[PDB]
């Protein structure tokens, strides 16, 4: 929101007070408390008739410094709070000197200047990475609406860019944007978002989480041009500065703090498939479609049932439409008879037309208005009511229906909607409606995730969630949303996926979204993502088959990268800036991305096939075209529909499977490793994972002089090692040699080989 | 202004209607008129009881297509209106088939789809560069405030970035930002701007001017992520799509259309110096301050007097403070006797304390409220009032005061304010207060500029203007405002200067308190390597070094300044403008091109670390002479007398033989510098005369290892340095000698040939 | 569409409330046995019109406010108009009257609807060249055949009309207090009065 009016004035009707001078520094165990006056209070006769700010510094995790700025403490401060993991014994140091008051956790410290010239600085090993200059934080008394706010403005450095704030579709870099963290169903082509996260990162190696579930208004370089401003309707403001010299280290700390992405089941990384909305007429039409996929040798691994598996206007009362699906479990078992996994559509609302509606109304499981009447409106469904998830009995009832569905054989759920949560309501537990709005996305998905964790097992739990909130990354695979059939929308989509990754979410799915050429280009992008769903000519079939097979082969690689998201919070689809923080040329790249640690992907956004992309320093190799390009610059290429820039970094050792028909299989058996530009004095390591994500086998290829020493440790049989762009060598100690299109294929005998170039 | 609420809803209280179906297309000499219904109207019945949009397509000139979309024509629609140059005889073709209605001017055309699927597309030789999709333009009846708006959303393609919208200090690329073109005094570090221009440009080679002086609210990819939305409180909306395959071409058409930047005098490119806002206490505290300058051999060319030459609280009654400057005229002559040009501070407001206030009030020369009382407030000056430049006699009174200053010896004026123009007033000529707010900036600077033209001569006219509006680029040298003393602020300032250039302004000056010495030193390099520089012990060395460099660069710099006047190509150019084809240049904003061939990257650190991008080619540092190959970024460290200044290859640069001033005979003793001339290439260099016309051309063409140097025009005692060439094995019609930068050749006339 | 602040009773008298602005009547609707009338005004004027019988009341009332004129006999004939917007041309209206000629249905007066003018320009008195190329020709042909003709007209004008700008420049259209034109999109786009 607008607080200032240019640098010399305040917006009409706003009264501001700021922490201008330190009055007293106190130490309460593991925390530091600073009391600051909004005016000069050095003379005792002035130590009265003035407000006083209370700044409390604490650390919930190593390297994370929390700041709580308080005006009044007498406020109710109810509602739900974010699911943060707070430690009590974090090692920190507090130094209260003549000129400063410094609090430190890890290499990150918060320092406040005493005497004249107030200042709040965040230091890394004594170097300022950001901070709040005098008069840049404080209390806002709005006399126009009689509401009060707290605000802070953290400095931005020269060339410092901002990322995150959830899954957004506006320009990747947030500088210049106003952002309201408030879940809304506005599509994927506007400033609104289904998944808002009051967390942002910069290319300077730190992150920030504004710990408030209610709406937080960010002005990122949009009011004060070189500052990230944030305000919230509250009597106190609390935020956490998260260090990690590197963006990746920030995500590590951030996810450890708010929730680690779970590792989805290998079978979920396959091609999901749903029939055109409203065409699921019956079992036959569904089988005719699935058979059509097989008749054209198109791998299908997951089938999804849209909204119409239930009767119209009574959506999510969990009653199958008799006139459509007479025998639910019979049809599901028949479908699963074939490898197929099953997913069905659901949401947290319920139409009045449903026979179950009256029942729930009587039991009181639906969200009510303060007067006891049901909260209702006609958006989405007629007389639509909302399941009150603050009521244990409503949760139980909802979960039970889900278990009923799992018992029939459904494997996962597409948790749709969940954004439009009203505030003119009264929750069963008396939560603050302003905070419940966003957090509702969390409880709703948490409830569904626990059902799968209790029926199919945590390792098997997968979801397709459209809404999110802090901590919701723990319930994997968030779906991108709508998307129209044009290139600009496809580009918008990518920015959204990239942004969610920069927000702590490790997995992202979207639909292969109407000119045939657009569809075909989107295919490559779709399959070259962590999760992809095919929604609804003959070349089109070649394209789907091609990349579906391609993805299945990349699983040994893909899945290990997926384990990284669960362990470190490193999303699989990564913005270029995250992987090459120190490269100035990567700051704004939003049309390409790293798929895992070593693969650069650049979807093409033209019918002709023209595409431009940048490659950081090094010599890259196309995954299958095998051509080489030098880095630190941009490139222009023209690709057919069965191609796109997919380059592999140098000094790389990739792991590809011998199965291009499915995602889930024995990756360490018959696995084919590929070595890419291993430089003299470099070692390329490769870790093939086990179905559970653990490292089952480790291959290493070190180069000294012109001698390559490949050594394997773990469990793997009948594997091969292909030296890319190496037609022939003159020294193969302990192994067999062969020729291929991509290079010299070495067949070993024992995990220990040596090759002289 | 938020119109939609997500992709599925509309903001509460808004009733929208859009042009959904073409009903009729009528041609009317040079203009194509399209009537569009807000609903299906094919059947004769139902061809009533419905609103109707009237779309008029016209061309004010070649390559510019105007679009006026109106609801009601019965509104007052009072002026002022932008000072557009509207040619009446432009060659255009109207093609009205039964599938499309198309209006064309040059290579640009506007096409409307007939039938069931409405569409408004803008084509460049048949290819779409942008357009408006159905329901992305129309009328907004806002029942909340009882106001009505017109809006349009022009498509943005994949990777298409937006630039411009005036001198703004937010991120350079506008995507994601909301912008209100309304002049304000908000400093240089907020979303506000002193110089608002409802014109924007993209990296796709076209521009758009929204023809409305009142506030235009832009949602640049901030409402509809891939569209530039703009709305205005009006019963009609008019905008101009401006073709220009390349950004420079867009700016050429745009400046020809709204005004060409004038050519400032060479002496204005020197170093300006001002009195600290709290220092000019006497005629001596200054008369002696400029000596300290001389003593340390610091070339100073223009001296500026701040607000305090007048008595406090009486600001801008034009009266010299008797207790401070007893003899203004005598003091000015002494300053001019030291080779200084003189500039004084002025503004369009007047404090009530001034003995003149009473006089202006009685004559009715001050802006009044509707009841006839005076409009006043206490901001800036106590009981401050505004000169009503819409009142002829008030203009003359103000002008006569200005003429009085020129008579005393003042050479130019710093037109300082003009932003906070109230709207709850009644202008003498009955202008619409909403449109007058911004346009006042124009009227005010036009008045002052014309006085100079009438007194010192058009070629001697120069200003330091803080405020601006469309067309005001015609009154050269707009000042970037006051910046805080830090690096982040320095960066913000540059974005502003780059943005104003992307907005039609060809010149831009900025200032170089309590700033750490290092920041101050880095800023000096930036300051002098700009169009115009104003200043305000190693720091002396830096100021001296860079002033001397700028003076040496004048033969090249001034020719570039003539480019601005002739083609509207700003001197300080955004990398994107100079290299539209390069992807790596879309977001570059911490570096720039100073004229056609010099890349400047200011360093924003004490340690001297700096990172910059260089386009394809082999570049040479202006004075270090080291080379770097482009198409990638570079990292370097520079001391305080250095920073990245790289010369493009295949360029012939003219440097002068005088480092003490900017105004001298450039074509005499001129030292030419040839930088990496490739085989099969030709490098041309035009040295200008004082009036900006080319007075001598030097050309170096290479074939094999033979470089043919040919020159025409007047110039003498010139030389040619072959940068990084140790020696040649063949020189015809010339002498040679070694040099730090490389072998220097002396001609025997002006037609020598060299063999590498 | 036609309001008249005058009423009569079965007791042989009438009452005219003399106010052109809105008069509000509560006829036995507030006070069941009284005719109540009110008006925004600083004075009230009404006329009690006698005449033992209803006819004598109307005699006096029409004498007082205006006698109905006597229309020409031919107007008492059978007026004819085509379906709205079906007058596609001269040939179309002829074949229509000729269809009347046969079947022996006497046709005395023909009426031209709104569409004799251009759509959205209604009542700029401008014939639509695409439909009726020769207006005077067609009229004389319809007449000179026994037919009297009537044409549709109204006191409003749509903005699309080429004469709108003229009427606007001459100041002939109803204006708001601030001098701008009064307009709205009901009946005709940018309709003026």
């Amino acid at each position: 929101m607008k607080i200032s009016d240019g640098n010399w004035l305040i917006q009409p009707g706003l009264n501001l007070i700021h922490p201008l001078q330190v009055f007293e520094v106190e130490q309460q165990d593991n925390e530091m408390v600073v009391y600051a006056a909004p005016r000069d209070v050095r003379e005792r006769t002035w130590q009265l008739d003035t407000p006083l700010f209370t700044l409390r510094f604490f650390s919930p995790q190593e390297g994370i410094v929390g700041v709580r700025i308080e005006h009044f403490q007498g406020a109710l401060n109810n509602g739900p709070h974010y699911p943060l993991n707070i430690l009590q014994d974090v090692k920190v140091t507090i130094e209260n000197t003549e000129r400063y008051a410094e609090f430190k956790s890890g290499n990150l410290s918060a320092r406040v200047s005493k005497g004249e010239f107030w200042s709040l600085d965040f230091l890394r090993n004594g170097e300022r990475i950001t901070g709040s200059q005098v008069k840049n934080n404080g209390y806002v008394q709005d006399t126009n609406n009689q509401r009060n706010y707290m605000f802070e403005r953290l400095d931005l450095g020269v060339g410092e860019t901002v990322y995150g704030l959830g899954e957004r579709f506006t320009a990747l870099v947030r500088n210049g944007q106003t952002v309201e963290t408030w879940n809304r169903d506005g599509g994927t082509s506007t400033e609104q978002a289904y998944k808002n996260i009051p967390f942002y990162m910069t290319n300077r190696g730190y992150g920030v989480l504004v710990n408030h579930p209610q709406c937080v208004s960010f002005e990122v370089g949009s009011e004060k041009v070189s500052k990230v401003q944030f305000s919230v309707e509250s009597e106190y403001l609390e935020y956490f500065v998260i260090d990690g010299p590197t963006p990746k280290a920030v995500l590590d700390r951030y996810t450890r703090f708010t929730g680690r992405p779970a590792l989805p089941p290998a079978w979920s990384f396959g091609l999901w498939l749903t029939t055109s909305f409203t065409t699921n007429y019956d079992e036959a039409t569904v089988n005719s479609f699935i058979d059509g996929m097989a008749e054209r040798n198109l791998p299908l691994h997951v089938f999804h049932f849209d909204c119409f598996w239930m009767k119209a206007f009574q959506w999510c009362d969990f009653e199958w439409d008799p006139l459509t699906f007479p025998d639910p479990e019979g049809m599901i078992r028949r479908l699963k008879a074939k490898g197929l996994k099953i997913c069905v559509w659901i949401n947290p609302y319920i139409g009045q037309k449903s026979p179950v509606f009256k029942e729930l109304q009587e039991k009181g499981y639906l969200l009510k208005r303060p007067d006891g009447s049901l909260w209702q409106w006609d958006k989405w469904q007629p007389g639509l009511a909302i399941y009150d998830f603050t009521n244990p009995d409503a949760c139980k009832w909802y979960a039970d229906k889900l278990k009923g569905l799992v018992a029939m054989g459904v494997d996962c759920f597409k948790t749709d909607f969940g954004e439009r949560i009203p505030t003119d309501v009264q929750w069963f537990d008396g939560s603050d409606p302003q905070k419940m709005h966003n957090h509702y996305a969390y409880i709703y998905n948490e409830l569904v995730w626990n059902v799968l964790k209790d029926t199919v097992g945590e390792e098997e739990a997968v979801l397709f969630a459209r809404s999110a909130s802090v901590g919701a990354q723990k319930f994997p695979v968030h779906w991108g949303g709508d998307c129209y059939a044009n290139y600009e929308s496809m580009a918008e989509s990518l920015r959204g996926g990239l942004s969610i990754g920069l927000s702590g979410f490790g997995f992202w799915s979207h639909d292969i979204g109407a000119p045939a050429h657009v569809y075909k280009r989107w295919c490559a992008f779709g399959l070259l993502s962590s999760h992809s769903r095919l929604h609804g000519d003959d070349e089109s079939c070649d394209v789907v088959r091609f990349f579906t097979q391609l993805k299945c082969r990349m699983m040994p690689y893909l899945y290990r990268e997926a384990a990284r998201a669960n362990a470190r919070g490193t999303p699989m689809m990564r913005a270029m800036m995250m992987e090459f923080p120190d490269d100035p040329a990567c700051d704004y790249l939003d049309r390409q991305y790293m798929l895992g640690d070593n693969v650069m992907v650049a979807p093409v956004f033209t019918e002709a096939g023209d595409v431009q992309f940048y490659l950081p320093e090094g010599r890259w190799t196309h995954l299958w075209h095998n051509d080489e390009l030098d880095g630190s610059r941009w490139h222009k290429q023209q690709h057919g529909f069965l191609s796109l820039p997919v380059y592999v970094r140098d000094n790389t050792l990739l792991a590809l499977g011998n199965n291009d028909q499915r995602p889930d299989y024995v990756w360490h058996e018959g696995t084919a490793f590929h070595l890419f530009n291993l430089q003299d004095g470099h070692e390329a390591v490769c870790e093939v994972p086990a179905a559970d994500g653990s490292v089952i086998f480790t291959l290493k290829a070190a180069r000294t002089g012109n001698t390559i020493t490949v050594t394997g440790a773990g469990e793997a049989k009948n594997w091969t090692l292909c030296l890319r762009n190496v037609v022939k060598v003159n020294g193969l100690q302990d192994g067999s040699q062969a020729e291929s299109e991509q290079g010299l294929v070495v067949k070993p005998q024992g995990n220990a080989l040596t090759i002289t170039l």
